[PDB]
């Protein structure tokens, strides 16, 4: 089997991407944030504290003939930005782009933190990191991908995020028309439950490539590119007027600037992030100070190849017995 679904930016900045997901019988379609940095499939629901729902589409398990309460199971998750959600668990039929999993753990939110409430466009998350990070207790649950894997033509999914445009998540096959050149594969460590890999270095604009190992995670659920302070400083030094602002919480730059590209290494190959991808617009409405798309990972404790990086590539999440990551230009 295979699946193929379009993923769409939630706003003009590509702050996140939503992908339609069919849950239950009859189908209830929710727009979920596919997140290769976490491993819970959770949804706004009929059980969500009413004051914490503001425009999201909710899953109502009582209206699904295939929903079954997973007795005793609870979940609770905290994300790197300080947001959180928690609740109980159903199993139900979940389909993505024509690909169907029966008995998928659907984590029903009883509580969500303010940033989820305040984002009316995201109805939940669909985790695609390794199932070892799944927060369901006392019986940990498998991701959608993990459940689908055996049925897939090939045990892979691919992320093809658009810049200011829709893209595609495919399951079970590699669309050879979706990228240019060849796919370069690179080793993955699953020891932290992430799609963790080592970039071979970077360049800023037309500058020379610096060969240096950068361990990080391929994370579709993170907006920006978080890299070591040395790297990030070298990037923003090429932008006149750019500075790190503690009050804003990162590098800002004059909105009048033309940003240089940023290249990262995948083995001997190179992925080029165009400068425009690194502009996340005024820090506040009407401001001429713009927020940078490359930020320091210092104090996060991990480097994160988020959407800014991933949207410059066709990315293969290879879930073979020994997982690997593939990157191609596109």
């Amino acid at each position: 089997s295979t699946g193929s679904a379009t993923t769409t930016p939630i706003d003009s900045l590509d702050d996140a991407y939503i992908t339609p997901v069919q849950i239950g019988t009859p189908a209830q379609t929710l727009n979920l944030d596919f997140d290769t940095g976490s491993s819970d499939l959770w949804v706004f629901s009929s059980e969500t504290t009413a004051s914490e729902v503001d425009g999201q589409t909710i899953y109502t398990p009582s209206k699904s003939t295939t929903a079954k309460l997973l007795s005793g199971a609870t979940w609770s998750i905290s994300y790197g930005d300080g947001s959180s959600s928690s609740g109980d668990v159903y199993t139900d039929t979940v389909s993505v782009g024509g690909l169907t999993v029966t008995g998928q753990a659907v984590e029903s939110a009883k509580k969500v933190s303010s940033s989820f409430t305040e984002d009316s466009t995201i109805d939940g998350l669909l985790g695609l990191a390794f199932s070892t990070l799944n927060t369901v207790s006392p019986t940990q649950q498998k991701t959608f991908f993990d459940n689908a894997k055996a049925s897939l033509d090939s045990p892979v999914f691919t992320a093809d995020l658009g810049y200011h445009a829709p893209g595609t998540y495919n399951f079970g096959f590699i669309d050879t028309t979706a990228y240019t050149g060849s796919i370069t594969y690179t080793a993955v460590s699953t020891k932290q439950g992430f799609w963790e890999w080592t970039s071979t270095g970077y360049a800023v604009g037309s500058g020379t490539f610096k060969s240096t190992s950068i361990d990080g995670i391929a994370d579709t659920g993170t907006t920006l590119l978080y890299l070591p302070a040395t790297v990030v400083s070298a990037y923003w030094a090429q932008v006149s007027g750019a500075k790190s602002s503690s009050s804003v919480g990162g590098y800002v730059f004059p909105c009048s600037a033309t940003l240089p590209s940023f290249t990262f290494g995948v083995g001997s190959a190179r992925i080029v992030i165009p400068g425009d991808y690194i502009d996340f617009g005024p820090i506040s409405t009407g401001s001429s100070s713009c927020f940078g798309g490359i930020q320091s990972s210092a104090g996060i404790g991990i480097n994160i190849f988020g959407d800014v990086a991933l949207k410059a590539a066709f990315v293969v999440f290879n879930g073979a017995t020994t997982p690997t990551l593939g990157f191609a230009s596109k």
